[PDB]
């Protein structure tokens, strides 16, 4: 209703201001402030960049929720949709890259450099483009019934392609990346078992454990924020459509929840990363 969507939009504004502030801070700290351009932090920079873009979309989506239609036209319609998908894919792919980096650090403790991680970020945005660009072409703001709206157009017959795109996007933007991550940390367990102050100098081992913890928590927070949406959107692809005030409300709030993940990221760095913790204040 009117007041409940006022809640949604106010939530967006909060996530928008705090998220842009935090992620811009992080990007600044890594970029110029210090030669702390480590592999993990270059990947973190990638995350903050994607968060920045989607955060920039939050005000526009907010007005759409209020008015009940899209009053910004096709250009910004395709721009927004593109950013959204780019966000999901670059996020999961970057998290996977961080997890593989951690695993290599444990297996080969005795050659990871910012230049290679920068290259990985490039490849991440290229694959993301494989889905980001087509959706931008497909997405449009059209007046199907009663009102104009921004939507991604599913080809005819929708009953076939809907499930196709639903299952494929579900697997490849979510299940498979998370799956790889699971393999990485499980293998790290097998290797780590029975090792105390092993495969390193004392001081370094402690730092490695701290970074591994950080990556793990970031993954956990992300998966926790986007799993409800992922399941619901999958169900929507299969034809399962919400048709009650409560159903719509639940959906709106779970979508919001994922956007909250965008702003959550700098706080996690501030509490679980010593360098960042020093840099805030
Ligand atoms: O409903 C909107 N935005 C909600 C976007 C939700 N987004 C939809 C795609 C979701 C996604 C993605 Cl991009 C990738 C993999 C899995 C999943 Cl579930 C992630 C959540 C309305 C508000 C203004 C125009 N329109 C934006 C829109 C953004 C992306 C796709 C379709 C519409
Ligand atoms: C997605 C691409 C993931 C492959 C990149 C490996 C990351 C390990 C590293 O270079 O530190």
């Amino acid at each position: 209703p009117l007041g409940l969507k006022v809640t949604i939009v106010g939530l967006y504004l909060a996530v928008c201001v705090g998220g842009l502030l935090g992620n811009c801070l992080v990007m600044y700290v890594i970029l110029r402030h210090t030669k702390m351009k480590t592999a993990t932090n270059i990947y973190i920079f990638n995350l903050a960049l994607a968060d920045t873009l989607v955060l920039l979309t939050l005000p526009f989506q907010g007005t759409d929720i209020l008015l009940g239609f899209w009053p910004f036209g096709n250009a910004l319609c395709k721009t927004v949709i593109a950013i959204d998908y780019y966000n999901m894919f670059t996020s999961t792919f970057t998290l996977t890259a961080m997890s593989v980096d951690r695993y290599v650090a444990i297996c080969h403790p005795i050659v990871r450099t910012s230049s290679k991680a920068q290259a990985v970020n490039v490849a991440i945005w290229a694959l993301a483009s494989v889905v980001g660009v087509p959706v931008a072409i497909m997405g449009s703001a059209q007046v199907e019934d009663e009102e104009i709206e921004c939507l991604v157009e599913i080809p005819t017959p929708q009953d076939y392609w809907g499930p196709v795109f639903a299952i494929c996007i579900f697997l490849f933007s979510f299940i498979v990346p998370v799956l790889v991550i699971s393999v990485c940390y499980s293998l790290m367990i097998r290797r780590l078992r029975g090792v105390r102050l092993l495969s390193g100098s004392r001081e370094k081992d402690r730092n490695l454990r701290r970074i591994t913890r950080l990556v793990l928590v970031v993954v956990a927070v992300f998966v926790g924020c986007w799993t409800p949406v992922q399941v619901f959107v999958l169900a929507q692809g299969l034809g399962v459509q919400p048709s009650s005030e409560t159903a719509v409300a639940i959906l709106r709030f779970c979508t919001a929840l994922g956007y909250v993940n965008s702003c959550l990221n700098p706080i996690l760095y501030a509490f679980l990363d010593e360098n960042f913790k020093a840099c805030f204040r």
